[PDB]
């Protein structure tokens, strides 16, 4: 009879109460500079280190690929709307070749969370997770879902304990009732709502992704849900979260499940986190880390922690004391 509708547990109407201009990005007017203000220095897609040949300033220039003209306006609008926010990357300028569009960013000391968390201490993890949550709670509070949260999109300046949530090209504004594309995040980070094609999702989407990072980080298991396609991904999840909850979730929202799944999910218990623990990763695992982790990875998007809630978990007790 059709999927049950859903609302965001928080920041539900922040967009409704704002000026049309804020979220109506199709009508945004972009004004371009000439790239002849920048020289390309060095060069995993089309992005470069560059300088401003008028202020000798180091920048990063990201030449966009041919993509629907609205999606550019969207990314630009979202970047402007979030400029100045905690741990959000900073758009410096927008230029064309004198004619492909490029975004110019403040220079960050690049080290994606991947090439780093393979060496982090229990404390660092907590610390940077709190930094990501600062950035997630901000944009969520600002009516925005980053929809591609993953290590490759978190730049860390480990020397200066600095962090930036980057790459807002999949980001969208949250509007209660709207049905979004389920074809968004990276495979290993897609939330269940995406795998079962439930389009009325929200900011919660991001907390699943966060959950997937926290998991791979503490259990030292890169690709914690290592699916081989968008169907086997839900199977790898089921083998951990069990199928009973999965199915209650389907029922709760009256979700039509793809004919395919009928023959692969099967039956599965909800494994205990302890079964992922061992001598290599035990120093990162803790009763709180696991309590916290468990509250992120829920089939039901409504029952996941909000970013603000997460920041108030005992897992961060030590960090927030600063």
């Amino acid at each position: 009879s059709g999927p049950v509708p859903s609302r965001a547990r928080v920041y539900t109407d922040v967009n409704t109460h704002r000026p049309r201009e804020y979220w109506d990005y199709e009508s945004h007017v972009v004004e371009w500079g000439n790239q002849d203000d920048y020289q390309l220095v060095r060069k995993y897609s089309e992005v470069f280190e560059a300088i401003n040949i008028t202020n000798n300033e180091k920048v990063v220039v990201k030449i966009l690929k041919p993509v629907k003209k609205k999606k550019i306006k969207r990314e630009i609008k979202i970047l402007e709307n979030l400029r100045g926010g905690p741990n959000i990357i900073t758009l410096a300028d927008i230029v064309k070749d004198p004619r492909t569009p490029a975004l110019v960013f403040e220079h960050v000391n690049n080290t994606d969370f991947k090439q780093l968390y393979q060496t982090l201490t229990d404390y660092d993890i907590r610390f940077y997770m709190y930094e990501i949550l600062k950035a997630l709670d901000y944009c969520h509070s600002m009516g925005i879902m980053h929809r591609d949260v993953k290590p490759h999109n978190v730049m860390i300046d480990h020397e200066h304990r600095k962090l930036r949530l980057i790459d807002w090209g999949l980001a969208e504004f949250y509007h209660p009732g709207q049905e979004y594309n389920v074809r968004v995040a990276s495979r290993y980070f897609k939330g269940p709502e995406l795998l079962v094609d439930y389009q009325m999702y929200d900011y919660s989407l991001d907390m699943w992704s966060l959950g997937c990072m926290l998991a791979s980080m503490i259990f030292r298991k890169e690709p914690f849900f290592h699916g081989h396609d968008n169907y086997d991904q839900l199977v790898r999840i089921a083998k951990v979260l069990g199928t009973e909850d999965l199915y209650d979730y389907i029922d709760k929202y009256n979700i039509e499940l793809d004919p395919r799944f009928n023959d692969i999910l099967g039956r599965h218990s909800r494994k205990r986190w302890e079964r992922f623990v061992h001598s290599e990763n035990q120093h990162l695992v803790s009763p709180e880390a696991l309590d916290f982790l468990d509250k992120l990875l829920r089939y039901d998007h409504q029952s996941r922690l909000t970013a603000r809630e997460a920041m108030e978990h005992p897992y961060f007790y030590t960090v927030v004391k600063d």
